[PDB]
């Protein structure tokens, strides 16, 4: 018998396996946040139809707890809707909110809020956003929203579902703690990298996601992403891939504290999938007749496919049922212990 | 307050990082042994002087329980010998064993009962083996005892301490149960790979020095090592890794079917560090006007580098004292959490 949180909180590095994982423990400045947690997990990632998963039929496997195909987003293998999490939440009055650095209309956050036949219809994906029971979101796309090929204000469609929309900049949560429900579309197209001065965005509007969701002692489920970890990925580009994810381990630390005090949340934090193959290899030198050799005493990350990999990956839990995340297990079931331990129902 | 194990079975898999334990999951028949596993945890690797460890100071931290420089084999930074957890284990009258699909004289094994100043000196090593405290061994390596650069024949020292020493084959139990030690001497150097037909010798070696060092109802202590994982990564061949490593799984499953049956038993699987940056890419598929792209459907095992790398490494306990195993910590804890749950006086 293990305890039952209250709140959950699911934090998704999209495209980290253990190694990009690891690079925090060699590249970022103090002690990671991942040390905090004792209960680890394993999850098998393939989809129904393939062996290596995309971030539709990932992220789908966790919001509705089925396999399914490589670019569905909340639907199953033969197409049909499904229920995701943030509908089920919603059903048992749970509060629900979406962070990303991507566009919000991405295959990790769509997944949560959308049910589409292919993950490529953004625009599309966007419309769903009416029609969903999201309370809270935060992340770039605003072309998704405003310029779109039907011509449609999808603002204007969400305000007059109760949400206040800001396209400005992220705020203090006194501005917008009396708020219904909030949006923030703080880019065009994806969020800026950590690189060109994203700053702390992820850590920041999952402070707010949390202040706004738990207003009155509701009870609240947060997705937040790091998205841009898997592009560092697909790129081959280590500093990019690096600077991602420790911005990524700075909001695991945001979540934990809170957490740790509120004494009543649940934080699991994992991947989709890997991407690229990224390894802390020995630093390589070159000589004058023969030119390369290794240096163990440094690391030189290296890079061995454009894609993803097929490789298991780690789920973290910390708070009430944090044990039921443990062993090694089909990604799907990431949704099917989150019910289970926070007694959610259908 | 944990239970408290009798005996004590540490499988290293030398080189075996997750993407390596996951090749398990999609190139071998049946469900991996791995899934048994509910309690897991993970290791940073980095030496004492180098962010990339080596396979010598890797396996000291985890018999001896220091960080210590690359080559270096039971001995401290300064080059000092340090007391091992095979030499505790004897001092608490626990029956000890090494297996090995290396040479015995190899940096894993060597580590767990010998002392020097670097992993080279296995001539050095294989005397050292005489004066050692074990009990039980198998592996290769018969050129370091009988085809020496020295020329001593230290086969006839081995046996002049105890040992009776098999050079044919692996026994059945009876046939060695009188004896008071039991060496196996199997190969002149490595084991034959998998491919060149070594067959179940790894599990066949652990199960039977589980029978040999559990006479008499002695505790036990077995370190069996699946060496040549290390080598496929070495030299990029997936073919060689893969197999390695599903004979590893095979005998994880030796290990779990006799700590179920037994159930005073702690099995603990981890690596030494990973190698080769080997990673479960989607296969390529060729046209022609356009050469090569991905198919996510199937996977097609790629590398990056030829050496070792420094991700943090999965470990995986089993049985009474495994939940001290969980979270994230270094490598040479192994060694005092392996003292902390068996109580054994230091
Ligand atoms: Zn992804
Ligand atoms: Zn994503
Ligand atoms: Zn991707
Ligand atoms: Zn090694
Ligand atoms: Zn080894
Ligand atoms: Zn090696």
């Amino acid at each position: 018998q293990l305890k039952t949180p209250k709140n959950v909180i699911l934090l998704i590095s999209d495209g980290a396996g253990l190694s990009q994982i690891s690079s925090t423990f060699y590249f970022k400045s103090g002690t990671p946040n991942y040390t905090q947690f004792k209960n680890i997990g394993l999850i098998k990632t393939s989809s129904s139809r393939e062996d290596v998963t995309d971030s539709a039929s990932g992220a789908t496997a966790f919001s509705c707890g089925i396999k399914t195909y490589n670019a569905a987003i909340g639907v199953a293998d033969d197409s049909t809707a499904v229920k995701s999490i943030v509908e089920i939440a919603a059903l048992n009055n749970i509060k629900t909110g979406v962070v990303a650095t991507s566009s919000i209309t991405d295959a990790t956050p769509a997944s949560f809020y959308a049910h589409a036949l292919n993950r490529g219809l953004e625009e599309e994906i966007a419309m769903d956003m009416t029609e969903s029971d999201l309370d809270f979101f935060a992340g770039g796309g605003l072309n998704y929203f405003t310029k779109r090929k039907d011509k449609k204000d999808v603002l204007a469609i969400l305000k007059g579902n109760q949400f206040t929309i800001n396209t400005t900049a992220l705020t203090d949560f006194s501005s917008i703690a009396s708020n219904r429900k909030m949006g923030f579309l703080l880019a065009d197209e994806a969020m800026p990298t950590m690189e060109k001065g994203r700053g702390n965005f992820l850590s920041a509007a999952t402070d707010l996601a949390i202040q706004f969701l738990s207003k009155d002692n509701s009870a609240f489920f947060i997705m937040s992403e790091g998205s841009q970890i898997d592009w560092g990925g697909h790129a081959n580009n280590a500093s990019y891939l690096i600077s991602e994810i420790n911005d990524f381990d700075d909001a695991i630390g945001t979540a934990l504290a809170f957490a740790k005090k509120d004494g009543n949340t649940l934080v699991i934090v994992t991947s989709d999938h890997e991407t690229g193959g990224f390894t802390l290899a020995a630093k390589k030198n070159k000589r004058e007749d023969g030119s390369e050799y290794s240096d163990y005493t440094e690391i030189g990350p290296t890079f061995s496919t454009g894609g993803h990999s097929a490789t298991l990956i780690p789920v973290f839990a910390y708070g009430p049922g944090s044990e039921e995340f443990i062993g090694i297990y089909e990604n799907n079931e990431i949704f099917h212990k989150i019910l289970k331990v926070t007694k959610w129902n259908q």
